[PDB]
């Protein structure tokens, strides 16, 4: 194939490490219920979280669609499930800081960024990059505190 291929393995290990985990069928309403679908494909994911303050204490995710979308979300949610609000706001600031600074997450936990960096930038995956990442952003992220 005349492509970089640099994404396949990334999300392969992503969908594979997550296979060890529960799948892409979980939803709750103890806090916030985030839903995002890409009508262009069939891509849809639901990040339902449980944040009793400024911490994500639980997060259940439902996903169906492209192999990368349902993979990146469920992997990074599994990682996000163990974060705080400030940290995840930083994950969104980091997503913004990456493309300009060349560095990214000082913790190197990039479950979504790794999988979606290749997604975010294809005309065929960009609507899915809004699907997955922006939903993840709409879950506990914002990039900027408000400035
Ligand atoms: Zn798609």
């Amino acid at each position: 194939m005349s492509f970089n291929a640099n994404l396949d393995t990334l999300y392969r290990q992503v969908i594979m490490d997550h296979y060890k985990n529960p799948r892409n069928k979980g939803v709750l309403n103890d806090s916030i219920v985030v839903d995002m679908n890409n009508p262009t494909c069939g891509d849809r994911i639901r990040l339902t979280m449980k944040l009793d303050g400024d911490i994500v204490e639980d997060a259940k995710f439902e996903g169906e669609g492209c192999s990368i979308s349902m993979a990146s979300a469920s992997m990074m949610t599994q990682a996000i499930k163990g974060k705080d609000i400030e940290t995840a706001l930083s994950m969104s600031k980091i997503f913004s800081d990456m493309m300009q600074g060349k560095e990214y997450d000082d913790s190197i936990d990039l479950g979504d960024i790794e999988a979606l960096q290749g997604v975010s930038k294809f005309p065929a995956r960009i609507k899915c990059a809004t699907l997955s990442w922006k939903a993840l952003e709409k879950g506990v992220a914002k990039e900027e505190g408000g400035n």
